[PDB]
């Protein structure tokens, strides 16, 4: 059928607080190349956040992450966590999980997307 990227761990938190985003793939099974997170603040462009490859290679939008966030592969099939610390009101955005398929030619490219989950960081 279809690939579904189920996102959780979001919600409301106070500035300086933490969140642990989780993305678990369901539906049609696929061999993942890379899984990561994107986000879109109100009235702004959707931007990259973090990603981990199936080899364990990690990359970050360091200019916005600033070493605060840590992505990692979970034990389960196509499951990824994003540990977000020291959150600020500018981190308030809709966060999208994205997954890359090995069966799709582009290397470390993203093919499947989650519906998005809300993250709101109060002052």
């Amino acid at each position: 059928s279809q690939v579904q990227l189920q996102e959780s761990g979001g919600g409301l938190v106070q500035a300086g607080g933490s969140l642990r985003l989780s993305c678990a793939a369901s539906g049609r099974t696929f061999s993942s190349d890379v899984m990561g997170w994107f986000r879109q603040a109100p009235g702004k462009e959707r931007e990259f956040v973090a990603a981990v490859t199936r080899s364990g290679g990690k990359s970050y939008n360091a200019d916005s992450v600033k070493g605060r966030f840590t992505i990692s592969r979970d034990n389960a099939k196509n499951t990824v966590s994003l540990q977000m610390n020291s959150l600020k009101p500018e981190d308030t955005a809709v966060y999208y999980c994205a997954a890359g398929d090995t069966a799709i030619t582009s290397w470390y490219g993203y093919d499947y997307w989650g519906q998005g989950t809300q993250v709101t960081v109060s002052s």
